[PDB]
């Protein structure tokens, strides 16, 4: 099982030219290497995700021009004698301009958080292209070469600092790999062996899912072994950029913050308003940097209205099966009602709340709205059972009443004292 394909082989033969870029770019600089991430680790994280962007635009300039494609593969290896940690991607090389003007690559300088020394050589996919050697402490000085025996793709060997060699570690590595990359887009490996397992559905045509991988991904992300009660797969570029999957657990009583196929935050649980903390799955945007009370929250809304009118759709789809669901989560709901400032918000959660009505036959469960088709004003009895709220006075004199049977649903109507052309009294009035 035992495969790689870092070697040196590389080599300058003449001098290099020494470069200072400008002062600014100098602070830009150390700031991205002392203030810009709030974890070290996640140096491994930009550089994996900068090698599988450049990969891709080798397939899909490969295929563009329908060529065969070479071994697309990404491999880090650790070394604890000289400290050092080295990632290459055979994806398509960066020319000499470019390793001169960048500066995308903005996380390929998170690089100097753990790093003393960089050292680099790139070679561009492009046919006849020459292989360069990058180097640079960090001082906002680098030099450039001109390297023999480049491959094509880009290799970057890291002299950690003093104090961050816990990195030169194959274990600490495959830690940091397995809890970021699981699920990168091209072949992994790590000093040989195949890391990543995993693909990240939600970024697939919805129609072109499979059960059992949503089966497989639910598990994964809940960690649970029954099977997912509801599916939602979402993508939208109008509002903003999201790629999500939402999963209502099989079993009765968090979610992933993901982007660019890269994790951020596990347990990203502003994505969802407090209520819909029951939901699991994965959030994927191109729009997030261990604080957030970001601007983001405009997709914790979307989230929210999105998810509110799949519960609706899916009563409409199947009363029983979300009959059996609302018994089972309503808790929830009457939750995020109570707890909804805008009236307009809890008449949105309202929407999900279902109950039996006296025009229909017990057994049935009915919306706010579509009682209110039949319409001046919305009426309700909290009475303990069917018995007791049909045989009831209040109710003996009548036109169309709801029942309550328990007091949590009398006090949640009482919370949102009307809805939409229509005001919530009691018939016990
Ligand atoms: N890993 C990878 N692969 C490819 Cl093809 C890249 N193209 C880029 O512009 N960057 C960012 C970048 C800019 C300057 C220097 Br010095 C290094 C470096 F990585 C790439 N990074």
């Amino acid at each position: 099982p035992l495969h790689s394909i870092i070697s040196s082989t590389e080599s300058v033969q003449g001098s290099t030219s020494k470069h200072e870029f400008q002062a600014e770019t100098k602070k830009l600089l150390d700031i991205v290497a002392r203030s810009l991430y709030s974890e070290k680790e996640v140096f491994i994280r930009e550089l994996i995700s900068n090698a599988s962007d450049a990969l891709e635009k080798l397939r899909h300039k490969l295929v563009s021009d329908g060529q065969a494609l070479p071994e697309m593969e990404i491999h880090l290896q650790t070394n604890a004698e000289k400290g050092t940690i080295t990632i290459q991607d055979t994806g398509i090389g960066m020319t000499q301009e470019e390793l001169v003007s960048n500066l995308f690559g903005v996380g390929f300088y998170s690089a100097f958080m753990v790093a003393d020394r960089v050292e680099v050589y790139s070679r561009s996919a492009a046919p006849g292209s020459l292989g360069y050697q990058w180097l640079s402490d960090g001082s906002g000085v680098f030099e450039i070469a001109e390297a023999s025996g480049v491959r094509t793709g880009t290799k970057i060997i890291i002299h950690l600092k003093s104090d961050c060699k816990e990195f030169s570690s194959e274990a600490r590595v495959r830690d940091v790999v397995t809890k970021y990359s699981n699920f990168v887009s091209f072949p992994l490996y790590l000093n040989g062996r195949r890391m990543n397992t995993l693909q990240a559905i939600w970024m697939m045509d919805p129609k072109d899912v499979r059960e059992w991988q949503h089966e497989e991904f639910y598990r994964y992300v809940a960690q649970a072994h029954d099977k997912p009660r509801y599916t939602l797969h979402y993508k939208t570029d109008a509002p903003l950029n999201i790629r999500s999957i939402f999963y209502v657990p099989d079993m009765k009583p968090s979610v992933a913050l993901y982007s660019r196929k890269v994790l951020i935050q596990t347990k990203a649980t502003d994505i969802l308003p407090k209520w819909l903390r029951f939901i699991r799955g994965v959030v994927d945007s191109e729009d997030i940097p261990l604080q957030e009370s970001a601007l983001i929250r405009k997709l914790r809304d979307v989230l929210q209205q999105r998810l509110i009118k799949f519960f609706i759709d899916q009563s409409k789809k199947d009363a029983e099966k979300y009959a059996k669901f609302f018994e089972d989560y309503g808790l929830f709901m009457r939750e995020g009602i109570v707890t909804a400032t805008e009236q307009e918000v809890k008449e949105d959660i309202a929407k999900l709340l279902r109950y039996e009505s006296s025009a229909l036959p017990s057994g049935q469960l009915t919306s706010l709205s579509e009682y209110a088709s039949r319409m001046r004003n919305i009426y309700y009895l909290c009475a303990p059972n069917r018995h007791l709220a049909e045989h009831s006075p209040y109710y003996e004199a009548m036109t169309e009443v709801l029942f309550c049977f328990e007091q949590f649903d009398e006090l949640t109507l009482l919370h949102l004292r009307e809805f939409d052309k229509k005001k919530l009294i009691s018939v016990e009035t």
